[PDB]
């Protein structure tokens, strides 16, 4: 409902990708995202049911 989707803002995930550090996400392709940082070009930061971290850029697309 509208509590948990104010300010989010969403990512899909394009490819699958497994982490390769204890501070990486895993994600499957089809997986809808929160994007909690940007700032890297190459690496952004992501909350995931339950979990933060990180997850490649290239693989991530802004729902906007």
């Amino acid at each position: 409902g509208p509590m948990d989707e104010t300010g989010k803002e969403l990512l899909l995930v394009l490819y699958d990708y497994q982490e390769k550090s204890p501070r990486e996400v895993t994600v499957k392709k089809g997986d809808i995202l929160t994007l909690l940082n940007s700032t890297n070009k190459d690496w952004w930061k992501v909350e995931f049911n339950d979990r933060q971290g990180f997850v490649p850029a290239a693989y991530l697309k802004k729902l906007d």
